[PDB]
């Protein structure tokens, strides 16, 4: 019925597009304890969404009492990503492939919307799903002050696409995307790809709610019309 409007799909990058995050939260808690911080793997999953310099920040406010210096976060930020791209290189999320072919042939405009600044998930993107994204059709790290749970990010997609709210839809994992998602005003649609508990993502504003890609993807011609 709302699916003759659509005319883009919101994609969020780390457990969506890519299974990134075992290796995300490995390196946020590794990283945090060689600083000298505590930060649980669980916790980093819960930081999903946010940009570096902003998870870097919250978890020095809730462990440290204090805001982390830029220079902390610079430091602190190239530390984790050596150690994330130490691993060998995340794999497409299953499904996600399989999805994007179908977004595209109904004549819809794939976007990634994501607080990474991972250069080498970002340039791997062209690589893992052809055809599919462009960096104009994108919002980074690099293009927000705030991200996610913030709905900016999501704001800045609509713009860069020429899009209204009604003519989106955004496919979250992360408890604060899903928020950001929300509060743009876009149809929300949230695949539990980590260990969490789906009701968190239901709370946070999601609209639907799968526990894989695969499974969006089998149910993709279902929703909603």
């Amino acid at each position: 019925h709302m699916r003759k409007k659509l005319k883009a799909v919101l994609f969020d990058m780390d457990g969506v597009l890519f299974n990134s995050m075992p290796y995300h939260s490995e390196a946020w808690h590794q990283v945090m304890k060689t600083h000298g911080l505590d930060l649980s793997r669980e916790e980093a999953y819960m930081h999903n969404g946010r940009t570096g310099a902003s998870t870097i920040n919250i978890v020095f406010q809730r462990e440290l009492g204090k805001e982390a210096t830029q220079e902390e976060i610079e430091s602190i930020y190239h530390e984790k990503s050596i150690l994330f791209n130490s691993y060998p290189e995340a794999e497409r999320m299953p499904g996600a492939w399989e999805l994007l072919q179908k977004v595209k042939s109904e004549g819809l405009t794939p976007m990634v919307v994501t607080g990474s600044g991972q250069l080498s998930l970002l340039e791997r993107l062209e690589h893992n799903f052809p055809g599919m994204f462009h960096k104009e059709l994108m919002v980074t790290a690099f293009d927000v002050k705030y991200g996610k749970p913030n709905p900016e990010p999501y704001l800045m997609a609509l713009k860069k696409g020429g899009l209204k709210a009604d003519e989106a839809v955004v496919i979250e994992n992360a408890p604060l995307g899903v928020e950001a998602g929300h509060k743009a005003g876009i149809f929300t649609i949230a695949v539990n790809t980590g260990p969490l508990d789906g009701q968190v993502l239901l709370d946070a504003g999601a609209d639907l709610l799968f526990p894989s890609m695969q499974t969006l993807c089998d149910s993709w011609d279902t929703i909603m019309l």
